[PDB]
């Protein structure tokens, strides 16, 4: 049972700005899906502290890199908070909204792509090197689900089959034809290292069989 929604406009006008704009510093998509990450990390990591059954879904707060050349998918999987169905759905969408009328603002002053996190629609910056996302998310107080969009104005959403998370949040970015770089392990090292070398959670790298 799939259900599939539109973009507000203004979130699909995002995604069109991102895939269309000419810009070279792609590798910056990976410094705000771990951003993420470490938030949704610091959130279940906080609740915690005082009802501690909130990590009876899993004690450990980390976050993997997963590449697989075979699929040409980049995953990024954290343990964090984990998403909400009025999450993928509403929720997420409504607070985009206005961090992305002054991200559009900003860019027409003089900002570029790569300030998109400081506007907290960061998410979308996927869409520089991923022709599809799909994010596999478990929330402690709802189901498993998998959100689905090739942009084109709309998503879906279903109930996820598939192998049980816990908890927390699986990105899994299928690749662009000419962005096969970010499987390469000496890459993502770099761009690790670069821009998320303080996150304050383990990373770990995974390597190719
Ligand atoms: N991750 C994520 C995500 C998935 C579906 C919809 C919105 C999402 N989102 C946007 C900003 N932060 C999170």
């Amino acid at each position: 049972e799939v259900e599939t929604f539109a973009f507000q406009a203004e979130i699909a006008q995002l995604m069109s700005l991102i895939i269309n704009t000419f810009y070279s510093n792609k590798e910056i998509f990976l410094r705000e899906l771990i951003s993420n990450s470490s938030d949704a990390l610091d959130k279940i990591r906080y609740e915690s502290l005082t009802d501690p059954s909130k990590l009876d879904s899993g004690k450990e707060l980390h976050i993997n890199l997963i590449p697989n050349k075979q699929d040409r998918t980049l995953t990024i999987v954290d343990t964090g908070i984990g998403m909400t169905k009025a999450d993928l759905i509403n929720n997420l969408g409504t607070i985009a909204k206005s961090g992305t009328k002054a991200f559009m603002e900003a860019l027409q002053a003089g900002a570029d792509i790569s300030m998109i996190g400081q506007f907290g629609v960061g998410f979308y910056s996927a869409y520089l090197v991923a022709e599809k996302v799909t994010v596999i998310t478990k929330h402690n107080d709802d189901e498993q689900y998998a959100w689905e969009s090739s942009a084109g104005g709309s998503f879906t959403v279903r109930t996820d089959t598939g192998e049980p998370m816990g908890r927390g949040t699986k990105v899994i970015l299928h690749l662009k034809e000419d962005q096969t770089e970010y499987l390469e392990e000496r890459r993502i090292k770099e761009i690790v290292k670069k821009h998320s070398q303080f996150i304050g959670y383990p990373i770990t790298l995974f390597v190719e069989k």
